[PDB]
């Protein structure tokens, strides 16, 4: 029975929202996660959700993570945060309800809606500080309730639809919830200071998403292109710095260099990070630079 606490409120499993099972009806698969299969669901106009399962073949400690990451997401309370509509940990699988988004992860997105000479303006840079906006949105929510993310990374956020008007939401917690009770831990998303002294701080969520920016203007490429986590461990700690996306303009490459700072003092919080992505948004010779056409 462990107890959570977040904005110095403390809940249990008993604050939960308990959904009845035969309320709940699964459609079809939509991958896998931290956990095992997210689905496609529906709440009895039914509510259409995603459903987050449970291995019914799992440890203890799987257990309580997956009731951890439950008492996490439930308490938060924010538009570019993916709403928890409840959980069903009464029976077998144990599911936890998320907001749908059917947009799916943002990592995938940018892959897929690459402009191509079949779809050539399939996004424009204005699309991608919408993106950038909505997770910094999300962070400073984060940074204001003290609550340090861990890994701000593209596969960690969703959008709500494929098509314009979509919002950019933070939809995974595992790293937190991991912490909160190696080739796993994501070496490239890390500032100096974490992955040697495992010293922690918003100024941490502040250098991820510096690396998510360059996600994001490179359309969905694995940073640092080329290096293993090792190599890029080294780089890094030496001073080294990615260089900017194809075509990225120089306003937004300057934010993630300014995220990039060597000690965590030098970078800015979400608001400056807000402050400069509006600007950027702003600027015509920002938002009227063509994106690189992939060949096809
Ligand atoms: C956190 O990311 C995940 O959990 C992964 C990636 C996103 C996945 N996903 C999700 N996930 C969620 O909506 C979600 C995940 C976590 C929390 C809240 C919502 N929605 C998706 C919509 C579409 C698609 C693409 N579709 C899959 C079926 C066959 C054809 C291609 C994937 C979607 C769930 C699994």
């Amino acid at each position: 029975n462990p107890n959570y606490s977040f904005a110095g409120k403390t809940s249990s499993i008993s604050d939960l929202k308990e959904v009845p099972r035969k309320n709940i009806t699964l459609i079809r698969g939509l991958g896998h996660g931290a956990f095992g299969e997210v689905y496609e669901g529906q709440v009895s106009s039914p509510l259409q959700v995603a459903v987050k399962t449970l291995p019914e073949v799992c440890s203890e400690q799987d257990e309580l993570d997956f009731l951890m990451e439950a008492l996490i997401i439930s308490k938060f309370n924010h538009q570019n945060i993916v709403r928890c509509i409840g959980v069903s940990l009464q029976s077998l699988p144990r599911f936890i309800l998320l907001e749908l988004m059917a947009g799916g992860d943002l990592k995938s997105f940018l892959r897929e809606t690459r402009p191509r000479p079949s779809q050539p303006s399939s996004l424009a840079m204005l699309d991608l500080l919408h993106v950038a906006r909505d997770i910094a949105c999300g962070c400073q929510y984060l940074e204001e309730n003290h609550f340090i993310h861990r890994d701000i990374a593209a596969r960690n956020c969703l959008l709500t639809c494929p098509g314009p008007g979509r919002v950019a939401k933070i939809g995974d917690f595992g790293m937190a919830r991991d912490i909160y009770r190696c080739a796993m831990l994501p070496v490239k998303w890390m500032p100096p200071e974490a992955f040697m002294e495992g010293i922690f701080t918003s100024k941490t969520d502040t250098w991820s998403f510096g690396v998510l920016l360059w996600e994001i203007f490179s359309l969905g490429y694995m940073p640092y292109p080329s290096k293993s986590n090792q190599e890029v461990l080294e780089f890094v700690t030496s001073g080294g710095r990615m260089d900017p996306p194809k075509n990225c303009p120089g306003p937004v490459y300057r934010i993630m260099t300014q995220c990039w700072q060597h000690q965590p003092e030098d970078r800015p919080n979400f608001a400056i990070i807000l402050e400069r992505i509006e600007y950027c948004t702003q600027d015509p010779d920002v938002i009227n630079t063509a994106l690189p056409i992939e060949y096809g």
